[PDB]
């Protein structure tokens, strides 16, 4: 029997990544149900740096079959119902490719319009500056799509958890 | 039996955050129902700096099952029906990307049209000023969406509560 | 019998590539069910650098028929539910064909506009510079389509992996 | 009786080509069924450099008739489920006719615009340079459609391959 709100401590043993949807396994370590296997999933709230892990199957050792369950994983040392061993916003892929393609475009167009009647210029004044103006343009067309890469949240495979049951377990 | 308007004090033992929707657990500390566990949710009113915790399930120690309930969490200090241990308006994510990208755009376009019939310019007159006008423009297009990040309200895990019941308990 | 959450170690004897969809076979090495053949498939989540293997058939040596099954392959020493022995982002066929097709266009248009009204030029002033403006214009047209080639994830044929069963096996 | 996952080594005796749809025959060389005639087809995943061979009819010597079957051809020394003895992207047909058709157009237009009001240019200054702009413009028109020729995958007729059965044989 498990009441509602009964926190029991588990350990993660399947490291999760927000980019790869898959089942997550945890193993209860302390309590009258020691060694039970919790199978669940996760859900990134699309505006948060931590992912919410919900467990929906429990395999008690010595039980005949696995019982459906409603549960959530809270993070000890924070008591928050969200886990993030490492969150990663792509600051060099979304901002390093948006501040470098646009800069190339601007720095090339500036050299192009630096003289107008269209004026005699040296070969490198059109090689490594004006020529890049197009490189930064096309790159920019492929840099706005790189910006929409969601932040990736990874919970490692040794993290302790507090499993909180939101409903009674038969 | 808990009558409508009866207040018993809990302790919010699960830290909550507005970004991540998850269950909220509070253990009643004082009164004739000691150690009872309240499971509920939150709601950000989209125009307030505080969030409303509304408990809707109570598990009494010794009860056969968990009873449905209607309750609200009130801050013991201000007596308001809203909790916020820390409210975070993103003044650097939204006013640091709107005042810096647009400033770069303006500072670049100002150097672009400084002299016009465009005469000879030094390399930094197009590298570090004019070329930025594009990196501040694209950034601007990616900063009008950063402005819509909702304020993050966080209630800690030691926050004492008051529980106001708006319905009779049988 | 196999309970939910039971991890059985297997070796992948069929190398896989994300480009070509095909069945994947894994032979269990350790456990009470040794030598059983797991037939399954794979999925690339279109935003991750690793692929999720979903075994769905198990042939036990000594059985009369192959049993349906639900299991995922987890990568040991990482415990993640995704496998990747080599991940290939085509940084030369997508970015090398986008930074060179567009660079030719800009480098050619710069020489084309390098003098405008007479516009008297040399034979090499239009052979390998201005004449390359058009080809780049074509190449960059065919390089936007090259940018959409998905990354290829390859799991080799010696990769040992755990198998986590998400449902009971009777 | 053949289980699921059983690998039997066969040799191809019908060379295949991705451009020519048709049946592919293989003969099993090792095992208790030495001399069967696997008949199958192929598939090109439209983004891969190798083709997937799938057999769906097996003619055991001495059998009453040929049996419907499910199998895949895996390539030894790689173990991958795809075969390719020679992969041919038409680099000279697609890029040699794109970098020369478009180069002619630009090289001709550059000579055309090399002087504008006074066009005292000589006869060869329009024979094989300016006059080549139009033909190039035609060739580039017939080279965009030529760019979409799919890659040619060829598996030769001495190619030994393993056969992996994904279904039981009765």
């Amino acid at each position: 029997i498990i009441k509602t709100g009964d926190i029991m401590f588990a350990v993660l043993d399947t490291s999760v990544n927000s980019d790869e949807p898959g089942p997550i396994l945890a193993t209860i370590v302390t309590g009258k149900l020691k060694g039970s296997k919790l199978i669940g999933s996760f859900n990134l709230p699309s505006n948060a740096d931590k992912m919410v892990i919900t467990f929906n199957t429990m395999s008690i050792p010595g039980a005949e079959k696995t019982i459906s369950i409603s549960a959530y994983a809270i993070d000890p040392n924070t008591a928050r119902t969200a886990l993030a061993s490492r969150t990663n916003h792509h600051y060099l892929m979304r901002y390093g490719s948006l501040f470098a393609s646009s800069f190339l475009q601007g720095f090339g167009n500036a050299f192009q319009s630096a003289n107008t009647t269209n004026g005699v210029r040296r070969s490198t004044l059109e090689n490594a500056v004006i020529g890049l103006a197009t490189v930064g343009k096309a790159w920019s067309q492929q840099a706005q799509q790189l910006f929409n890469t969601p932040t990736t949240v990874e919970v490692y495979s040794g993290t302790g958890l507090g499993i909180l049951f939101t409903q009674d377990v038969t």
